[PDB]
């Protein structure tokens, strides 16, 4: 049959389904249940959503932070950990890439207004299915295998990765230097973290679809 | 380690299953052919409420008073119901769910309350979703009888009803207007309970309602 | 010190009682068993408007045209009137309140205007809530007649009506369609006036309406 | 008979009091002269959240950052706390409540977050009301300490804060912010606890939060 | 010093009168007693659309399908037509207005289109309010005939209708369902025209409709 | 180069034409007299959905259950089909469009589903617009049959129907309730296909639907 | 009979007049040339609140913080005030009104509260519009001081203020802001009181506010 | 027959063209390669208001304050103007339309009013859109001068402005702001008038604004 992909909590399930995987949605559950959750799947897909609980990366909530739901963050961190434990592949999107970062000691900017240098627009008003800002890609990256340098991708976020967690490296950044893609460095599992929303572009962007195909393939290798 | 309950594509359903000790997994709508793999991933299947069932599935054209439906969901769930019965794994169906099971195995539905021959009671309650609104007579011999006493008060959020009951099923509860509110199997390859109301919206307040979900999970553990 | 008037839980009701010299407190819905204590706190009781009365309370299942209802409120207000009657304290009921007193003592009601045998007039007026809309005939020998003249224009914001009158009560007012607009007591331990309209919305501009609250306070003044 | 708790004028509040064995009644807004009668009806007093407190009451005109406010309410609650203090009955103030008591006794407020000298933390959380959002430091010796451990996460739905603490009170909790989150009385004629957060929205899911209301009721039946 | 037209109550009405050369004034709702003082300020009266007429004014309790109504408004408008009549000043009634005049002189109305014994045509058009929706047959010998040809398309935005026509009036136009669309006067102390439709919404793109307002003004500076 | 398709007026219709190889241009509503100039620059005419056709066009006054209509569009489109017929250019009509053609040539319509003598199936589907809802029987010898199999499920977003079919046309599709879903011409100077449903909302996910627009473009190409 | 008070338009103002004995008349917007005929129909003129005055009328272009304005209303009301002064008829202006009068005679305004050099107080209250929010200081020898005590609480509903007072006028009231809340005529051909607030929303609950309309009526019959 | 005016995309522009004697047709967004066929169908081109032009087209990345943009529309309209010029067909551009032709030929834009050196006047008026709001200074020798008098009140519904003017153009109108409100061509192959305001919303109640449309169809004739 098909490799099972656990999607954390529609365009995400269409993406997996189009690429040959069998998607199941993991509801928010208690952290201790993460191990059972990950045993059910071959790969993990972290979805977009709301800002991450600030206490999780040792910060109290700033006036500019949006809504956040602690139970979700706790559960996903446990999923990330259990997934790394089993060496299963991980594809993270938007907040998802920021969650993996918080999970292993990193930090975030709570709001775009807190970046020292003037940032570009990362909350595009342009149709979400289209790219708004240009990214530079590390040539030797996994990203590099699927997207050409200077590709335009969408953006729907007001938070950014501040301190990058140890054991990762930045593979994509916009012209304002903000981190748009992260990959693993000596990690037990294959990992691609993207700041944009490829599940909104794939229906009209072959290259975006390939990121999902990549996850399913890696899940097949297991 | 908790038994896996597949929840058909909402939150109050995962809460109920977690409260009772099961590990819920939400099954997205997928191609009917993936139903076997889906069921292979779980020990029990919980069918949730939702839109009216595609009438063509019970060989009827859409009447003017039918609501919205989505063929892809119906197709997939019918497939799930079947892969489940084949596996002998337990099934719990709620509202639309009880109606889908009935359609999956050859029964029919009343497309709207105005089509019942008799003027039925209100089944789309305006009362708080968590509170019961209409009393049900229950067959003392049934599985339901083990969890709810006769004349139990349950909620109601629907405008369609089971018309012709599919073979190998017994009606287990009706409201004063004689409308089918609960259905159990008869000689079926797997344990089954279908209620027309929404226990997932009452279990936080009604321990008896919780027993229904607890029953599903206990049966599911049997594998 | 002023008499304490317990208002059943709406700002216009507290305005009316304050303007007439009483000290109002709002009683939240609570368990029936606290009704005794609640009443001990007041000198008079005021039943306000709100949702329809749960049908099972007068032995009927919910019909299709019944609006929303909330069992704990009716259950509590029923316990309240019984504790008020038992203590001989005055009771002034408005709209939903008059209907609740009727059901509390064994009465019945029409679940919707559509269900009345003869075609009724408008009772859910569209005219500004403060203005009277339908004319009522008043019984000359009643409590109502002391403050309201026959053929008085009264407002209306309801869709249910009193069906069968409870024992120990007499109908004091009706609209041209024969529908009950006012109910008074007969051989009961308390001073009772139940009006089907909303005087709290008219008093700030209809001195006659204000007198209905003045009555409740004075009657309560008997302590 | 249960102790009667007068709740100043929502459902969550009555839910909390009932869950703790008290018999609540809501005291609608009335003329200040009736506060005495009002309090003569209860054994305990519970002040609830709501609109900003009228600025003039703490000798200030309205800054263009202030929200709505209804003077008639402030007056009534003021008299209400006075009659409660004089009657020696226990008081529990929530959000707006804690600020009114402060004002009723000479204290002052910040008309808005933007007006605090140093950037404050978020106090009008976007996290659902039932959950705690910011961490608070609690005085180990405080009454609050008896029911809440230090560093407890607490919710926040406010844009004003106490500025100058009315005398005869002591702050018992603050956020990393320095902002005042809890106030207890210093040798007052009655038991008192004012919290800046919303425990009525937390008790259904936070056992410790239920205890604050339990305290009021236990303290209410103590007197009487 | 153009004709002063009093407009009861409406911006399109003021636009209609202003384009026709009159000086419009808006008469607020006042006590019926002030009606004479009101009409003295004007040379012409224009009754506009609005809510349904209070049912008791024509001896009827409110029907289940009757819409909203405002007694004060009806009371004042009736005293307004009587005063306008005494002074022999011209009156132009629109929609609700034509119906009020009727009720003012002892006529009745259907409380709702569903009450008509024969199935009526649509009179509450979903068509652009500026365009005509139903065709009307006009009395070739009527005032209306001098300004509108027969079978012209006119708009419609009403749910009530004239039932029994008050004496001293005549029907000047009807739709194919027999409903009354225009009322003229017989031996009335003043010029009168009441249409059931909304010409103030059509005159901007319908010359014929502008003519009716022109008639009211011509008739007003024909009494000054 | 590409065949030009004049689209009467949304986006999905232009998407359909563009996907199929035609160059679409939207023809705004204009004066009937400009109809021949309009058809002169296009190779094919696509009539889109929209409001009900003004009843006056088929000799009926508006029923209470008729919806909104806009005379100028109907007149212009009428002028368009006539000019298109005179040029022998292909015409594809959708929903309202098929009903406008019927009226233009002398047919009639039921103003509302409630007026059909026999209970009709649902034609204003609640299922999302993109999916079929009712099954249609197709005339095996029809043009439609070259693209759709019998019993094909098609969508429905209408409350009006063809009553009396204009002469020189034949019905080629109906739903189990007998209502007309597709009309074709015979001996007409132009290729013509009229469907009651909305193929533009299904073509993105229903190849057969796309064929309908393909046929229009293929045919408009044969005339060059 | 009863004094005919002309009320300028785009209901509480009507209520105020009627209760005080005047007979209100609504003056729709018309051409400036008709102001003479309009005033000739009344004994008193009441200028009501509304939109900001078009900036050009006081020789300024629209700034980004200015709200909506409708030139026809303004032009007509300016002609209205001129015809009133000519006929010596009394004038009572409210909110926008007091501002129009000041513009019609050469004065200027602050296009927005943000453009004031001194941080002003709140003049667009969130409080029940029927209640007063900010305390005003009243001039002892004021026509206003004859109806309102000093330090009275009054309401607000504006974001624009009078900048430069116009000739023949004296500032009668001010909030601790310094902002002007009332202006009176000085050597003017007619009685004039202009209040920045909305007494028409308080009069039903503040007897003193009722006096202001009483003054206009009395002064009008004379 | 009448001169055909292709309208890019809006009912008021159609009304404008019809009121003035032209036969309008709406050109929906299509692929750039189809622009030449589009212009071959028309006698004149009318560029309409709409969303901000995408940043990259004038070699810039999106600032936090740009509004929404739709690359396909910009791509097609640019191909459209290029085709119109090759054919020498007249062009009348309105609002974003003026900015699109500017970027089309090398120009630049201010992504938002807050990015201008000085505090600009209000250019997103709250006044009824049919009325003028800010007075513009017009060049006495302007083609624009032939229809509008200097110090003319004109409407405004935009938050972006022309920054660097493209070559072969000249500014013909400015608000007391210094902000460019009208542009005309300098030795361009076709007749051209670019306006920052929305005359199609004023012509109903402003004879001069109608003249701008009449001027387009007369050139297209
Ligand atoms: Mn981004
Ligand atoms: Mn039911
Ligand atoms: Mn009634
Ligand atoms: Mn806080
Ligand atoms: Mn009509
Ligand atoms: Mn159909
Ligand atoms: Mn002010
Ligand atoms: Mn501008």
């Amino acid at each position: 049959l098909k490799p099972v992909i656990g999607i954390t909590g529609q365009r995400y399930v269409d993406a997996i389904q189009k690429v040959g995987g069998f998607p199941i949605a993991l509801p928010i559950d208690d952290p201790s249940t993460a191990v059972q959750a990950i045993s059910l799947v071959d790969g993990l897909l972290l979805t977009g959503g709301q800002d991450i609980t600030p206490q999780l990366y040792l910060e109290e909530p700033s006036q500019e932070i949006g809504a956040y739901f602690p139970p979700r963050d706790s559960y996903e961190i446990a999923l990330v950990r259990a997934a790394l434990d089993a060496g299963k592949p991980i594809f993270a999107i938007c907040r998802g890439m920021q969650l993996v970062n918080v999970a292993l000691g990193g930090t975030l900017y709570q709001d775009i207004s807190q970046v020292e240098t003037k940032a570009l627009q990362h909350l595009q008003r342009v149709d979400e299915q289209l790219g708004s800002h240009t990214i530079d890609i590390e040539p030797t990256s996994e990203l590099a295998k699927h997207h050409p340098n200077k590709k335009l991708v969408n953006s729907l976020h007001h938070q950014f990765i501040k301190k990058l967690a140890p054991s990762f490296k930045v593979t994509a950044r916009t012209a304002d230097g903000m981190i748009e893609a992260v990959e693993g460095d000596n990690l037990p599992s294959w990992y691609l973290g993207v700041q944009w929303h490829p599940e909104l572009m794939f229906q009209t962007d072959p290259e975006s679809e390939q990121l999902f195909q990549a996850l399913v393939d890696e899940s097949k290798k297991t």
